[PDB]
């Protein structure tokens, strides 16, 4: 397969490796409770959270129904930060200073202690808005919850966010998608040629936003298949809570089926001239040359294009 | 309410009677020692059993690791039989002959004895391959077994592999096809009726699903099930038998431990799904359907129902 090191981003298990739509795919223990936690090592770009019936955006910081996702005030100020911010907080830090917008952010989410706990491998994830500058600590690490009803979405006013696990890796540039690829088909390698994916799903798209929204909807999710009817402190950690009305949430009904590792409907071929998305489950491993389509996958940009 | 006969092959509590997912939904003893046992009264349509790890298909006769779940060759060979091979072997009987393919499949397992014990009740279930129009009966009951002991783990699923398959206790009835699901429900939602009207189910767990397919799959993880929740420690003998086992290479399983209802779900869970086609988002729920409502945008799909057929 001359396609091997080109393709290597698009397998999603391997570079990724945990969910999209929603990412949980740690357990780290804060004071002898073990809390679910984004881990993923890609970038999500455009990712966000929709709060339902509210005006209220999830990047404000969390109420101290009126606020949202976002880190309180700490002293001094460690959320929001912006880029200048960051390297000059870290400028006695040789292999942090330096490391590109994106991973800084996460490494700058990832210095906040969870609740004095100085043992804890817990990390805050984190959403950078590229138009700002701006890293946004969030202490909140559910994303979906359907007190607050809320889900994950590609909306056209996240298009410059990008949703940061503390794994995200210093050189995603090179491991992770990013641009959605114009007038490419994703494909299989068989026998010396780039054949079509043998099953997939259509629907209609208006535009290429339309179709990357889909996908990123349909893509591999940590969120729980099973749980019970009313909202309970076992289910909020489930979901990836952590704390309610100044306590930790903790569940004596607490002991892996939850964790995507990155598998499902994470890949699409956007057919721009009948505006069809063509939604599919096993990673490509080549690229067809066909002017008709653009290749997206669920951690990629909604709309950029190369 | 108008819907009342049309609506009883999804009370599945009564139509099917036993686990879906998982179905051990009686006991039979066999040498001295009660096993459990697949009875459930329609067939589970698209059902399989995928065994972790490993390159052997489910449907290979037991190793005699690189083995499955159907029978070992016996002479004459039972199994696997065609259906002609069986409307043959059956041809002196009356009451058989002529039974649909998957009751005849059902009827054809239901008369191999278990370890040559004469008068033992224990039946062993069968699948039936539409494709090949193949009935293979299944020598090892067990539908799943991957605690996180050891994970030969397994467990039960829908799979397009599958498709053409069906699950059949060895209490599948004659007349299924009127009293059972089958075909999904196009351009219909499951209701509940409520004063002279199909009314929507007021509880609901939505989850995204990219076609019918992956609804039914979604709905099938969540349906009733006979398995044990007691997932534990090792795998020992006791939890074996409670998994649906009888037989470890070269003797029965037995167990002081066994008691001389506590995992068998009756039918009871979350076996119904309305599928919204244009949003993508399959819709659960745990309470008997009593109506349709008239909504182009849903399919109406069971646990038992086929994956894929609509109607
Ligand atoms: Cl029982």
């Amino acid at each position: 397969n001359p396609w091997t090191e080109y393709m290597a981003k698009y397998d999603i298990e391997e570079v990724h490796g945990s969910g999209i739509r929603v990412d949980l795919g740690e357990d780290a223990e804060v004071a002898g409770t073990q809390y679910r936690l984004p881990s993923g090592k890609c970038p999500v770009f455009g990712k966000g959270i929709i709060i339902e019936n509210s005006n209220t955006t999830f990047l404000t910081p969390v109420a101290t129904k009126d606020g949202g996702f976002a880190f309180p005030p700490t002293e001094p100020l460690m959320s929001p930060m912006t880029l200048d911010e960051m390297r000059h907080f870290y400028k006695d830090n040789k292999y942090v200073k330096n490391l590109d917008e994106l991973t800084l952010c996460s490494r700058h989410a990832g210095n906040m202690i969870p609740d004095n706990d100085k043992n804890s491998n817990y990390k805050y994830p984190a959403v950078y808005d590229d138009k700002d500058k701006k890293c946004h600590i969030l202490y909140i690490a559910a994303q979906e919850n359907n007190m607050f009803c809320f889900r994950p979405a590609k909306d056209i006013s996240f298009q410059n966010y990008t949703y940061l696990s503390k794994n995200v890796v210093d050189n995603w540039e090179k491991v992770c998608p990013r641009k959605n690829l114009q007038n490419a088909k994703f494909g299989l390698w068989v026998d010396g040629n780039c054949e079509d994916i043998p099953h997939v799903n259509e629907f209609p798209a208006i535009d290429l936003f339309e179709c990357n929204k889909l996908v990123f909807e349909l893509s591999a999710s940590d969120q729980p298949k099973q749980y019970e009817q009313h909202l309970t402190d076992y289910e909020k950690i489930k979901e990836g809570f952590k704390n309610k009305n100044a306590s930790m949430i903790k569940s004596a009904f607490l002991p892996d089926r939850y964790k995507s590792h990155g598998k499902g409907y994470n890949w699409g071929n956007y057919n721009t001239e009948t505006q069809k998305c063509e939604i599919f489950n096993v990673k490509p491993t080549c690229l067809i040359n066909n002017s008709s389509y653009i290749a997206t996958t669920a951690l990629s940009h909604p709309i950029e294009v190369e």
